[PDB]
């Protein structure tokens, strides 16, 4: 048994809810929250800016030190950093950004990072301002992630479309 509440069960291991991932993280304090990161860990907007804003910019300060030491992530790659006030850990995962011309086939590689963690709170990768089709992102998630994933979908309209179209 875990602390996640009000999720619809899609498969053996994938759950979904219409929720603000920031508000969900603050309530649950999960072991792992996933950030929709870019390779520079520049948390300007979307899930990254909202998560970063909720940490009072401490996520961005930690991230800048990580990049100064290690250099940029790979598209499809990840790193584990602090979860600050939101979670034990933040798994920063880089899905391909369609609005920058990145290979959508890298979305499966991105979701494979989640299999290194038994339970995660996550957004859909490559959707929203990343320019991928969220229906596609949910299908890749279900067909790739084998660990227990709790998906938070911000847009109520999109949530309802994802549920009603799910195969
Ligand atoms: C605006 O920044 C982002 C970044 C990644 C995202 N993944 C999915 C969504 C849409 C949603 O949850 O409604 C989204 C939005």
């Amino acid at each position: 048994v875990n602390s996640f509440s009000g999720y619809l069960k899609l498969t053996d291991n994938v759950y979904i809810k219409n929720a603000d991932i920031v508000e969900e993280a603050k309530k649950v304090k999960p072991t792992v929250v996933v950030n929709a990161a870019n390779v520079y860990l520049k948390h300007g907007g979307g899930v990254a800016g909202a998560l970063n804003k909720a940490t009072n910019n401490a996520m961005q300060v930690e991230s800048d030190d990580y990049i100064a030491t290690n250099g940029p992530l790979k598209v499809g790659g990840s790193c584990v950093l602090s979860g600050h006030n939101l979670a034990k850990h933040c798994l920063h995962v880089v899905g391909p950004n369609v609005n920058k011309g990145e290979d959508i086939q890298l979305l499966k590689s991105a979701y494979e990072n989640f299999n290194q963690h038994e339970v995660l709170l996550a957004p859909l990768l490559s959707a929203g301002i990343f320019g991928a089709d969220p229906i596609h992102s949910l299908r890749v998630c279900v067909d790739t992630v084998r660990t227990n994933v709790y998906l938070a979908v911000f847009d109520k309209n999109l949530y309802d479309k994802l549920v009603s179209s799910f195969l």
